[PDB]
């Protein structure tokens, strides 16, 4: 079980919450897959190639921590790693009861992959993507919420 | 990380909800301590004697767990393990806020010290210790709800 | 389904809002029966005999209403009725999670046993006898937030 | 009251969670309308044709049942039906303060129209469309979560 | 601090509600500006000429209340009428952990910058402008839950 | 509506969080009348003197602010000090919906009587006077969490 995690995200854009998530839990499992979803649904405001450069880049100090695109079932994923651990976060503003039901379905769809839930830093609670995409957006300061390394990166386009 | 985790509560009774939650998060630590508060404040059901050996007797199965009654502060107990990780479950009925304010008050307390999220199996995601001392006070049959060894100790008393 | 329905609680004290739904769920059963639980471990304000002369009281005008009080299990209270429908209300302040949860629980208890809700009207939306109960101790008007043929009867006692 | 329900939905697609929702309201009044809306605002996965005859295939059991399609506004659909009653399915996921909103919204348009909620059954309360929905687009096994008389009809596209 | 107060919105369109906030926050500051947002990522219903025009009506008896059209970054514009408050609206339907996520953001943005939350009166407290969107998208009558002076304005398109 | 203002509570004990909420709510008005209720019901940690001395003396600094304790209604207490202005605080464990309810309740009781709310600070948004009593009860540091002027007091009863 502890041998390897998946921690799947969109990433737009990685967060000093996410960065926070990827230290506790790349410290607990042998190996972190980091898995860069298309979130095509979703009208990312970063492409997968920045997403998955600015999420190399924030990570390079973990040396278990590896990173893929992934367009695909995240149950189907885990099984072709053999992997057992879902990694997802919790923060202030999640949608708890859909984490639940997100969690019951992966595991509905392979009945080895479990979900276990970390919490960013106190200072990182109110910390989500969606802040930090409206702040970007409207030309803020985003630089206290993100990774210093990425911030040239995102914040150009 | 991975050498002690802590499994709190006040598990009064403990449920197949908790069994869940200690079996998975077992299987992720080397040694789990399941820690039984005395929570003399919550004027609990069943004695702190009782809680422990109810839980103790639900345990004895998991090799690598062990069950110990405490009166203090949780976050004290951790430094006394050295426990860098404590293990909470996440139910339907949760207050979800309130468990990330306890994780938040627990690492201000000490500083070493995170919180990390297990779910219970689909079929006990709606059990609660609180709906099962409903049952138990009105004399239902509780005994879908909890450990058949603790089964013959809640029901007189 | 149709014959009978059971709207159980505490009615400690019955308001404008457990009204609205006596009078919409009696509309949809040939029977109704208001079913008022002791619910000792909650300390009431109002006596179990005092909480049922008032809400038989306030029903006396719906001629298929009957109101009786019990010491035992609420699905074993339907099954002696051969009820198979419970009738809840859902209001503002609900902790709608437990609803569901209190349906699943009164279903695995009583397998023949589902779970129907209605809503009061949005002047009584928020409406809850907690909040008549902080009123009623603090010697406020409470005259606004229950039925007349009770005001009399909780306002003293 | 109890002659005629409506049950309002996309139905993109028709999960089991609707069937419990079809089957215990169907028990309750002499007819039960299926209204599958246009959800144009939405972009269903299926087009009004397929989720049309998805419903139709899975409700073929139910005598009292009938299907239409409807582009309207839903207080106006029940007055034209002479029906007081608007059936709502409640789940885990619920947007529950949503659900009262348009209770009261379509009483404000409809002064004799009332909404009562049903639950599906323990083993569908975190089914939601959404989930179905993901699954699909994800190319995943949705089999368990839908009537297996629709899979195919769903399955292909 | 009570010299000036902004009370932004897309106000797609004014409602009671909206009107009820700007009555009691206009009571309370020198000033108010309301700022009325182009909401592009929202695709509004009505366009900024008509959301203009139709808040600008709404507010013609408040004295000291001023109507600005703004497409920049909240925490900016306070800062350039020297602003140290936002006025934010709470109804029952609000995502108040949003609403709290969005105060803290701007006051990072902005550390003069504090938020403030009024209530509408009770008979609005379940209006949202999603609400009434529904209900002119839908061609119901809509006359009950925003400003008279304006329903002409909003009832053609 | 700006001449006086009034922050009621149990206050079991007064907090930092509560401190925000006098700092910037005493900025709005020309008085601030800190009404501390009895609540017998509640069974407070601290004794109604106890919680007047501690806010008194916390709260000495601030020179338009005044701090009372109160036996009665507050809706009746507001109309004795001619209060159209009752002040709330929310925060991330806040029971928001009950919040509404109350202010909802303070006017049907008092219909000059509105509800307005302010933020502590972010790193105040995790505090509860109940995680306090946990941990003076559990003997921990509370001294973080609130006033020093008060943790003499606090300490040892």
């Amino acid at each position: 079980m502890q041998k390897i995690g998946i921690y799947p995200g969109t990433f737009d854009p990685v967060t000093n919450g996410h960065i926070d998530i990827i230290h506790r839990s790349s410290e607990l499992f042998e190996k972190l897959i980091v898995a860069v979803a298309h979130s095509s649904a979703k009208n990312p405001m970063f492409s997968l190639d920045e997403r998955l450069k600015m999420i190399q880049l924030a990570t390079k100090s973990f040396k278990n921590v590896e990173c893929v695109a992934f367009e695909g079932l995240l149950a189907n994923l885990a099984k072709e790693y053999h992997c057992k651990v879902l990694v997802r976060g919790l923060r202030v503003v999640s949608d708890f009861e859909y984490e639940l039901q997100m969690g019951y379905a992966n595991k509905s769809l392979n009945h080895e992959l479990e979900t276990l839930y970390f919490m960013p830093t106190l200072q990182n609670a109110f910390i989500s993507s969606s802040i930090v995409r409206s702040i970007i957006a409207h030309k803020g300061d985003a630089s206290h919420l993100v990774p210093k390394e990425i911030y040239p990166l995102i914040s150009k386009a």
